[PDB]
């Protein structure tokens, strides 16, 4: 029903999206993330749950060309199971992009530093604790 | 998670629905349809089905009072399933207004030029057709 | 190379198609077309027939639904080659897409203030004439 | 008579309280702070005692998570009946919340400047000394 | 506490009444009415009743010269006890000045289409029917 | 003849003065002084000597609460006869707010550095030297 | 001791002066004179009767080509004094320029629809009535 | 076709060197580069290879005048073609301007960080790696 | 010495020359005429006579591609001279291209009335009567 | 024929040279300047010697007051004959201004960088090398 064909139907997500060059982040965050007036922001949140962290890492990674994602230690004791789908999704992505996607984590405070280098931040409805990401653009 | 207490989480669907009066219109529509630019567009579309319509006009109607809803005639045939679900929805609201939500129909031609004089669109990733609706801000006195 | 997968690299040309509706309008045009004000322009010529009419129409209809095609009745005796191409281009598309792409003609002058309608008008290098062409965008349903 | 459902009507407290995040912060002010102009300016104050600073930190965080409150070593001698109608409300709130706001002490010359990183100060009409909190965003 | 002098203490109010040349129009309106495009929307509404309708025709009228003022029909059914305060405000308002103030009463959709032309709406806490009015800039 | 009550009739001045809080600083200067880009240029010069500094510095502090002025030192020799005429309208002035204002005097390249953290410099069309003065807003607890 | 030469020393008068063609129209009035927003505003008062009317219609026109004045008709009767004292220094600038200066007289109401025409309304602090003249731009 | 006179049509591309100084840069990159926000963006790419790296070098450089290159070393080694397609370029180019132009290579993350001090990026439809270059504004005086 | 090959070396110029299409207008005036707020104004009068109306009549021409001239009638017996200077450039103009630029001539009124329609005004520091010419952007196709 | 009367008719200029204060400086700069984004652009440059670097920096100094001018070194050996050209105009200036016009000469490098805290730099037409003058707003008193 969209005008535009595929799945990345957001107009702003398209735009960043197709600004990207090589070494440029993107952020997906949850429904808690502040956001530095440094960095474009991108509010999907609707209510709690919707959508999902998930949900938005899935549809931006169909048209972004990752090589690295950057993640909070806390996330391997606070969110085990968010973390583990993700790090699955990751190795997909990695399989359909013909890479390999590095992964790295940082202290949160860090990582909130890192996010004021990013191109944008697209906020989701996630409420599960640091359900934060931090994708950077690359291709082999 | 959210800092914002309730769950109306969305910056500018907040900013929109704390500026509305009485009789100021706010446009929840599908996928598909085109926005004026005498509107703000207000894109919640992340992907096919995703948030749906539903979602959204639950949403928004958790913060808005509403006292009537436009639809295209185009929808009753076409989208009876979704049609149906909208007006049990509208019919709840009433009552957790304590008032009486008025529907009306008008050809989707004129629907997207009442559009023009809206507050805002908010565009959902619904997919199904006709998929759109204009929701009148109102309170009893 | 580039960082966003598909073959529609374009930064304005993405979100320009990412923000249409139904019934929406984008032109591409030749080097020479006048865009009026009331337009957004997105320029992509960089010099005598680069890029091509034909490239940039190819590549924007990879990416838009389209549902229908006006052109300048001047096109059919003043540039046929051209014209057919397209014309067997949108054929292709339709199929592709699953649809019947209605093709209509106008004069210039008509054409001409139709642009103003557009939510863009992405130039191209082209240097025949009539090399213009107004895209509506439209999905089946 | 408002068309938002709830009492946090004004469309700019509702607007910054919506795009907030854990550890942004919220500023509410007396008739006489200076606002910072790196920080955006919310002039609620209508004249002497109108509204109020209490009625304003209250209608804040009925909309507002709070984790924790900064305030002018300076309020302690110099307006104690409003200190302490404002820890006995910050007493109720962290109730209703399920949490337990955190009160620090600086001189106001340091609050000044922390107010300089606020997303936002909502200055109020009131007269009172000293009368300026930064709320901090939070949840559990 | 403030550092401008008087009692009006709003920036935007000072601001707009300081603009007002002779006929111009200022609106001070309820919680509830729409507030067209065209004109700027100052929004000094925090919570239902704060602050009231008076407390800002009031606080207004204490540095506008008012010649007129327009109300809807409406107000003299639905809130005839809000009617009858603004009326013997106006009064002394209009001994204060000396002048006479004019009143006249159009309906309320016409009212609406006035509000159009203002240079501004002030919106106000009130949550009583029809507590809105036109003020016209006018001395001698 | 003017719709504000009192005497403070400029839109710009009554902004400023408005948005001031304790030890924000305006400025007030003459026709020669520069004025930084980090601050709002209010320019009331109309022609030589018309408004005076004194008219502006007098209007001003009609609706400001002043705590504070600072001077450049070379006003003392070089401008004696309204050096000692602010001074004595900062005495009245500081006997009808009910406090004492503080003068300081700094070099003049002291000062113009000074004038770059004010909120707004008001131009006046005075000519003489040295004609500028840093008014600190502030009011007694 | 501006560092312009001249006594047209206003950077927004100077400025508006410099764009002016022929036929364009720049507005000097009085401290009540409503300001259309279709058109520049240039707040030139201090405080009552500073700048003056004349003062303001005198400077303007060291700089500016004045081909016609326009009046209301008002004016007249209203304000003979100051109505005088404008036609004689009409007089004397036409001398200067080496032209004729047209004056002609609309009501007032036409005269304000007039001015939201021109390129920039001058605000002085005039206080007597109707002091409001439109200067037309024009050369020989 | 064009109503400008010459060969470089674009108007972003005419505009910004139109207002080089000597010494002024102007980047052509490929698809993959990322542009600094401190720099003008100008979106030439349409899709793969369209327009390539050199069709834009080539038009750019018939307005401008060049006095130096500057390339990542990368080029060397992983694009060597096109490196060679670019020096021969430069001769030639160097001949009709009558000058010598100056080549040099730096790493590519200090080649990134030049972009940054440039007046425009001009983003091609390059996909070929390290195909971007620093060209500076001189002429022989 | 300028970073711009040719001769039309103002960065505004250059601009709008580059933007113009097929029926667009340019306008050059005298230092007196008035430019309508619908239209750019670039500002190219320095004191009287400098650059004077020729000089930049011919400057723009040498990038714009012109099919047709219009003049207020009033030029005719007013600045005949120049009238006559501006035939003789067009008619070598029209040479140079290999097409016919067509002269027409309106009242003044309908002439200023004309220039609200143009792309922009260029302004000359020309002090003779009637020193304006609207230009219209053609190629022969 | 100009609405203002006097000779320094471009409107840009007018409005920079009225908002100057002392010590604030003004730039007169060649065709081939390169000019820093931190300070505005008047690009006065039509062609090749028009309007001339003298032409320019004469109608600049009919309305400021200047009270130093700065130069390169290089102007000395590069450009004498403009370089006396300047001297005897800014000794003319000096003597109708009733003051005296310091004169200083730095590095080119330095020039630029100073450039760069100018309120604007005029750009002329000049093409002959180290046409470029800093010109400081001063009176005495």
């Amino acid at each position: 029903n969209a005008m535009k064909k595929g799945t990345v139907l957001n107009s702003e997500i398209s735009s960043v999206i197709s600004r990207l060059g090589h070494t440029d982040t993107l952020v997906v965050c949850d429904a808690g993330l502040p956001i530095p007036n440094s960095t474009a922001r991108i509010d999907m949140a609707l209510t709690q749950g919707v959508p999902s962290f998930m949900q938005v890492v899935d549809v931006v990674t169909r048209e972004m060309q990752v090589e690295a994602a950057i993640l909070a230690t806390e996330i391997k004791q606070q969110n085990p199971q968010l973390h583990e789908t993700l790090l699955t999704h990751l190795e997909q992505l990695q399989q359909h992009q013909g890479n390999t996607i590095k992964i790295s984590y940082t202290t949160h405070e860090q990582f909130k530093k890192l996010t004021a280098d990013s191109q944008a931040v697209i906020r989701s409805g996630e409420c599960s604790p640091y359900a934060n990401v931090i994708l950077c653009a690359g291709v082999t």
